[PDB]
């Protein structure tokens, strides 16, 4: 089983005990690591942040300690425009320009593969994205004649029903890439006037229209269109969504007013690490959805939709049961990563279950 774990470039920045470098990750943790968000310049893929090339070296020398350890970096991110995208896949100049570009620059800072996040294809793209990633792979399956390893692709996809049929051409896609990472954590949230939670597992019979927004659609569904399950990774939180309460109910439908105050480490209106929810916790109420399978906590005027150890634990299972290939763990940096606010001295607790689980039968 697959454990890919993303790591965030400018999490470096975040004060104090907030702060999270490459060699805060423990290299037996997961079995591929993703160093996030890579630029394009001039249609070249490119560094991002000023000391790149140092980080890099950092997580790559993690290879030292465990061999097996597989690295990778990921183009594009939310801060990456998808019309930028969109503009360098719909030319086969600027295209070809961008791919050729590619292989050097992993080989040369020593990663093992490179992470699509184009976040989100239009109707337009669909039939570029399908491209971009057949001649991609198709160059990576020529520059291994130069007898090194091939060079690993994957990509991020959106869960969202919606979004998939309108961008994705997933049967041609899956036979590309050597695994696809579910983004099975935005359901909620996305700016709507009312409280609910962004990564629940289940249908939850309760109030519907939605009946799409949960883990195991995505993954029903994904398998449906084309998708083995030997290539899917399903994505798990490690950060929770905050509201600002409108009115003093709690319950489902709860009144929102806007997001959540920002947390004293990530300052982020509407996100906290589950570091900062672990101190969030001290002094709330802490309730569960027993049908969708996932928590949610209040403090005053504040609503929390997060991921603790037994969901994790939870979702792990289940994509174990689909027989799916893996679990993909967005944010190490957004863990418990120093092991001092969730109290169990541990170190990374969330990311440390779903191994645990993984590793299970
Ligand atoms: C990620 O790569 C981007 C593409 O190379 C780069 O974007 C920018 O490229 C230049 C370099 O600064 C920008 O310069 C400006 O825009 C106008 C002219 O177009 C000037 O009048 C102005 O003085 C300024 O120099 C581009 O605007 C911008 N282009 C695009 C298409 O985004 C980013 O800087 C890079 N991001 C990071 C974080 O490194």
């Amino acid at each position: 089983y697959k454990l890919i774990c993303y790591y965030t470039s400018w999490s470096q920045y975040r004060e104090g005990d907030g702060s999270c470098f490459p060699d805060a990750i423990d290299p037996f943790l997961c079995t591929h690591v993703i160093y996030s968000f890579a630029n394009i310049s001039n249609n070249e893929i490119d560094t991002w942040e000023w000391n790149d090339v140092t980080l890099y070296d950092t997580l790559n020398t993690l290879k030292n300690r465990n061999p097996k350890l597989k690295t990778l970096l990921s183009v594009g991110g939310w801060n990456f425009g998808p019309e930028r995208f969109s503009a360098i896949a719909s030319k086969t100049q600027s295209r070809r320009t961008f791919i050729k570009s590619v292989p050097p620059f992993l080989r040369t800072h020593g990663f093992d593969g490179l992470d699509l996040a184009w976040l989100y294809p239009g109707r337009r793209d669909k039939r570029h994205l399908t491209t971009l990633v057949k001649e991609m792979k198709a160059e990576f399956i020529r520059e291994a004649q130069a007898g090194t390893e091939q060079l690993l692709l994957s990509a991020a996809v959106s869960a969202g029903k919606i979004a998939i049929d309108r961008g994705y051409d997933i049967a041609q896609i899956s036979r590309h890439l050597d695994f696809i990472s579910l983004l099975t954590y935005d359901f909620h949230g996305a700016w709507r006037q009312t409280v609910g939670h962004h990564s629940p597992l289940f249908a939850g019979n309760e109030d519907a229209s939605s009946r799409f927004s949960n883990a195991d659609y995505a993954v029903s569904y994904m398998l449906r269109l084309g998708a083995p399950a030997n290539k899917l990774v399903m994505g798990i939180p490690t950060f929770g969504r905050s509201f600002t309460l409108a009115s003093s109910k709690t319950d489902v439908g709860a009144p929102v007013s806007g997001p959540g105050v920002p947390g004293r480490f990530t300052k982020e209106k509407g996100i906290l690490a589950y570091y900062e929810i672990c101190d969030f916790l001290h002094g709330a109420t802490t309730h569960r959805f027993r049908d969708q399978q996932v928590p949610y906590a209040t403090k005053g005027n504040q609503w929390v939709a997060y991921d603790d150890q037994e969901s994790v634990k939870n979702k792990a299972r289940y994509l174990k049961n689909r027989q799916l290939a893996g679990a993909m763990v967005w944010a190490l940096d957004l863990d418990d990563f120093r092991g001092t606010f969730c109290g169990q001295n541990l170190t990374f607790p969330l990311t440390s279950a779903v191994k645990d689980v993984l590793a299970e039968v």
